[PDB]
């Protein structure tokens, strides 16, 4: 009857897990190692010798195997407009995101929903991320219209979010999970690079990085409180603490502009410097509370901006080189899926973990740290308990 | 125990709107003149049958002013922005993207000196725009601009749209009560340098949206637990938040962000999708709370225009009265998309004050605050006044 006494009831009584993991990938891929003449051949820049052979060093140096990409080769030939590098594209670019976005989210989201294995009619919120394309209505509701959803689940358009909203997202779901009884959330991050794929220029080299590191990809979750395991819901990981920060001294560090050329990509300041520089201060906000300092000790998720982040911060902080495996992997054979990566590693870590026989979703351990990295800059910082094995 | 971390990091009771601010431009636009100055700016006077059909749109509007940060002189220096369908979304984010997040600030500022406590305590941003986008988002730019702690927790929402008053609601209600001590400033900006064009009389629908669209920004502190020790004092409690799409409403109000700016699309019939089944969320809002009265409730509803209203009021049997509120956010502001809700939050607690009746929501206890939006989406709040 009264306001207290709906609130309580209205509300989960414990931390929201991750209850299903989905991701999914354009079929069209190119291995790294064949990227440099590939794009500068589509690209009409082959006279670019120099910087081509810069362009091989970006690449080899990557560490990415794979990238899948929904643009073809066929579909450039089309719009050499979207080769270029500075030429008017936006609508084109929207044309292919508005629709691709949404429809590689439904993969990912399909493949959570059969994971977790409940009617879809118990999904009570969507949480739809990405940073390719915008729309209205979004891809939130064309996600809700390609599955099937209840016309009255509710919504959060996470748009033009950049590479820490991995991090968001689970900030996101949690707070729903957790203060909604009975409330289950679908995740979905969702990343297509047709709006940022543009051909090469000597003077813009962070935009050319861009080129070798950037990748499609979508992942899906189910998250919520209080899992009913008699219908079979399990979680995989738990959430305990959601943080975000802006880094001191890291003003316009990566920007990006939404233009009529389409997504365009800046770095000013040196990102493995400023995340390796400030990362313990997150730590410490986490885990200080739980009586944690030994950061070997924790299962770690962290987004793979580029391969010199990850190795800046396993140096810093003294990491044992078996830390950053999972990261790593998904960085090889996926490439920088922006928002999507971190979700697919936590994938990655949980089915390795079942696949050698260890303790624990969390490599053996107990406590884990997820970090989104991107603009602003931004650190998200999630704490996670694993699930026993 | 994760139990135990759980409890004591969550917070005890509703959230509370504690604080409301609003700030536009200083430059706006009187209704009865505007048939003139707008084709007069976009050179098609020569139309003679398009402006009698705009100047009818205007008058039937009902609205009296409207705040526009694109002054004359600045369209006069663009006249890309003037022709219905020029390149122009280069020089339309190079305003917004500045404009969105300093009115957002002025409207921030205003209710952070209301709510009387330091801006160090504020732990999340909520920011709302439709007019935009950027990395780092507005939520970055008004966190730096106020001055805010670098911890904060911020969401920014981009390219929502008309029913996302409702949305940046449901928003901060989940994180104000998840989290103790939380204290969320939320703020919706909205700057229709993105829309503005010139007529084409093949799109009556995009004509339409250039009666009703203004300028504005509304700002929102929420938490739970309001500390009386330091002054805090709810003006409305939240109790519960939804969101629906309607049936048989695919495509009724579609927006295209393309190198011509934004553009919208109407089909179908959205006083009448609305008003058909806005009953549908009443009931599902308040049938649990006992209530089945519309009248008996204190009502925002979001102005999207006059017909959404009056259709509202005719299928509900609504008394004049109830849409006052509203319709008066409407006559003086327009259509300011997701910031209208929460000025007429604003001035419905505020003429509440002013008359001295019994409470903060027109002297009744329950309420009910709708946004209306592309899906056709439909938020429903249910809200509990304050005595005065």
């Amino acid at each position: 009857s009264s306001l207290d006494e709906i609130r309580q009831a209205q509300r989960a009584d414990g931390p929201a897990g991750i209850l299903a993991i989905g991701t999914a990938n354009p079929e069209n891929h190119v291995l790294q190692a064949e990227y440099p003449d590939y794009y500068f051949r589509i690209t009409n820049s082959e006279h670019m010798t120099d910087l081509k052979e810069k362009f091989k060093r970006m690449c080899d140096k990557s560490t990415i195997r794979k990238r899948h990409m929904h643009l073809t080769e066929e579909f450039l030939k089309e719009n050499p407009h979207m080769c270029a590098y500075m030429a008017p594209s936006l609508d084109t670019r929207q044309d292919i995101v508005v629709v691709e976005v949404p429809k590689l989210g439904k993969e990912a989201a399909v493949k959570a929903i059969k994971e977790w294995g409940q009617p879809k009619s118990k999904i009570t919120h969507v949480v739809f991320c990405t940073t390719s394309g915008v729309d209205m209505p979004g891809a939130d509701y064309q996600l809700t219209k390609l599955l099937g959803l209840r016309p009255s689940v509710k919504r959060l358009m996470m748009y033009q979010q950049g590479c820490f909203a991995g991090g968001t997202v689970l900030r996101i779901a949690k707070d729903l999970a957790e203060n909604n009884r009975g409330a289950r959330v679908l995740v979905v991050c969702s990343e297509i690079t047709a709006v940022t794929f543009r051909g090469p220029s000597d003077t813009h080299l962070d935009s050319l990085v861009g080129q070798a590191l950037f990748s499609d990809g979508a992942a899906a979750l189910i998250v919520g409180s209080d899992p009913d395991t008699s219908v079979g819901e399990k979680p995989i990981f738990e959430m305990v603490s959601a943080a975000q920060t802006i880094l001191p001294d890291s003003d316009g560090a990566i920007d990006g502009h939404l233009r009529e050329v389409g997504l365009t990509f800046h770095l000013l300041k040196d990102v493995p410097g400023l995340i390796s520089k400030n990362i313990v201060k997150s730590l410490d906000e986490a885990f200080k509370p739980l009586g944690i300092s030994d950061w070997n000790s924790l299962f770690w998720i962290a987004h793979p901006g580029g391969p010199a982040i990850l190795d800046q911060v396993e140096i810093k902080l003294g990491l044992k080189e078996e830390k950053m495996r999972a990261t790593r992997h998904v960085l090889s054979e996926y490439g920088n899926m922006s928002s999507a990566c971190v979700l697919f590693i936590l994938d990655e870590m949980r089915r390795k973990s079942a696949k050698d026989g260890v303790a624990t979703t969390g490599e053996g351990l107990e406590w884990g740290v997820l970090f989104g990295f991107g603009p602003g800059l931004t650190v998200e910082t999630v704490v996670l308990h694993s699930v026993p094995l």
